């Protein structure tokens, strides 16, 4: 609900969620940080396009694609292939972390 | 709740938590995972001390702590100092992953 | 969260939450519910007051206090005393509910 | 999540979760709240039946039933009919409340 893993997309509507934040891929393709109704931050791509997805990618990059296929905005972190996150934090920060150093190996 | 970051320690009795997936710094300075009441995983220190905690580090490695300041476990992960998360994921899988690569600096 | 137990107050700026939406107790003594940053209820008492708490009481009224101790807006639902919750549900609905009517008594 | 709604069932293995808390309608046919991995109450309907599932039901009785369609256990709390809901709460109580006393009307 606060946490996006590498090779997980966010749908045109859906969010990452922590008490009042709210981190939305909006269907304007604008991507917004929301202190309840207040925006904090935005990638500023609100009118280039309709039903874009935010992806986090095993590169690092979260990139937000129009339906096109087509990159409209990233945070330019490509490097090592393996597993990332992306956490709306308790902070209020939204932050990539990757890449994993160490597991339980414990998934199901 | 499912989330320590790098500078928070848990204390002794204090767990991380996901649906029925519990990660708990017991009071016998054994460090387990518990899938509802079946132990999954263990650091596998139950008796060697009491009242241990349970830190995440900048430098990246999750050291057990006996009270006199006395490494008892560590995941070995030592590396650049910086910001890190250990995550029990939804898919029961407990992970450290850093350095942070981006923010949008939106921290209070 | 989002559940306020009978006996409990938001402060002023304090929130339930359950994914994207908040229901707040603003600092401008309105009580908004929001979807992301569009209201979808208010108490419409925005400007009354500053400084209000809300309070679900043990009598099962949901009640916007002024700072002079004073009833700004309520539910009106007073009856039996016992305990109550107030719940932002997964379907978007604010809910009182009560009295209870079974306990396992395994509180602390 | 902690929350079972009137008109919601657990299946076999399902369970409300808080924090460490977690309540369970076992493979079994008990229903057990554990402390992490410490049972502190339980029907003690174990080993009666395979496959059972939990029902919060619109009469406000929670029972749990075998695949016979067979009443194993219940609460014995048949009232009016309306919403009710059965919470593992914060202060390790499972609760039930209702009827409903009021709402916003905000579903979706
Ligand atoms: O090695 C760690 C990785 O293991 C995978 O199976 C998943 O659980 C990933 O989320 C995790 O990053
Ligand atoms: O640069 C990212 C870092 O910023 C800090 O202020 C915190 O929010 C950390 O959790 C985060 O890792
Ligand atoms: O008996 C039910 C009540 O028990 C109390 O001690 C608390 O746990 C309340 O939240 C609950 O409603
Ligand atoms: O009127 C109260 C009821 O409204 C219904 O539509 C649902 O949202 C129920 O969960 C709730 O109890």
């Amino acid at each position: 609900d606060n946490i996006l893993y590498s090779g997980e997309t966010l749908s045109p509507g859906e969010s990452l969620n922590y008490g009042p934040y709210t981190f939305i891929m909006q269907q304007d393709c604008n991507l917004v940080l929301y202190d309840v109704d207040k925006p904090i931050w935005a990638s500023n791509t609100g009118g280039l396009a309709q039903g874009c997805h935010l992806s986090m990618q095993s590169d690092g990059n979260l990139v937000v694609y129009s339906p096109s296929g087509n990159r409209i905005w990233a945070s330019n972190t490509q490097g090592e292939n393996g597993n990332y996150v992306c956490i709306v934090q308790k902070d209020r920060n939204v932050v990539i972390y990757g890449t994993a150093r160490w597991a339980t190996g414990t998934n199901i």
